[PDB]
């Protein structure tokens, strides 16, 4: 039993704190476009894309029933980037920065719920 | 014989240093849109518009043959902004800061190649 308008109250500050990271969030504010980014093999590796805009729209439009689905999506987005990208690349490091932030934002919110 | 991914690795640090200027890079991260910004004389004054998202695209999709073409697109972006906006304007002052930064990051990079 979980309602998605309280989930907005509860979880959106955590999402907002990822968007707040600048410039680290910018490669995550939109879906990965493999041709435009010059990474045509992206979907030979990643099979479930995720990004901040998809996560925000799902919060905004009730596609999250429980809060662990939001959490798993946020980790899917980061995992994808750690899976595809080189460890020395800026996008990898940006991923690790957002992940750090996300871990500290999300714990008290989830310990509450 | 500069290969696309060689230019991308060498030059993209300088593009990151531009994005890291907040708020100064904010008006430069997407193409100037006259309707949305209410400036219908923009294209009567600026003929070769340039912005960070275009420059990034060209680097991502190997559209630069040599480093001086990138350096040219960055300066074109600055010169358009100084040309169009009044000296007292936020956009002009922001531009000035982005150029002082770029000058400091482009130096070791061009020598290095
Ligand atoms: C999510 C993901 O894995 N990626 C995301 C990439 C990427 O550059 N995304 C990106 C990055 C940016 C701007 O990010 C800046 C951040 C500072 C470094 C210069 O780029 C804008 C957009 C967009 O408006 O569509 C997209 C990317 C590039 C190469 C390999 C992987 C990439
Ligand atoms: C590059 C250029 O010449 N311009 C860039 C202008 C501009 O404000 N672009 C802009 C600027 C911003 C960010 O605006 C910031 C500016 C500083 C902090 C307050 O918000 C976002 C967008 C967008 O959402 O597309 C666009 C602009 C406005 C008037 C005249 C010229 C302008």
């Amino acid at each position: 039993i979980f309602k998605p308008e309280e989930l907005r109250q509860a979880l959106m500050p955590t999402l907002e704190a990822l968007y707040r990271q600048d410039p680290e969030s910018l490669p995550f504010r939109q879906p990965v476009d493999p041709q435009l980014l010059g990474i045509p093999d992206y979907f030979d590796i990643v099979k479930n894309p995720m990004d901040l805009s998809t996560i925000k729209r799902k919060l905004d439009t009730g596609q999250y029933q429980e809060p662990w689905q939001y959490v798993d999506d946020v980790w899917l987005m980061f995992n994808n980037a750690w899976l595809y990208n080189r460890k020395t690349s800026r996008v990898y490091k940006f991923c690790s920065k957002l992940a750090e932030v996300f871990e500290q934002e999300i714990d008290p919110v989830m310990q509450s719920l």
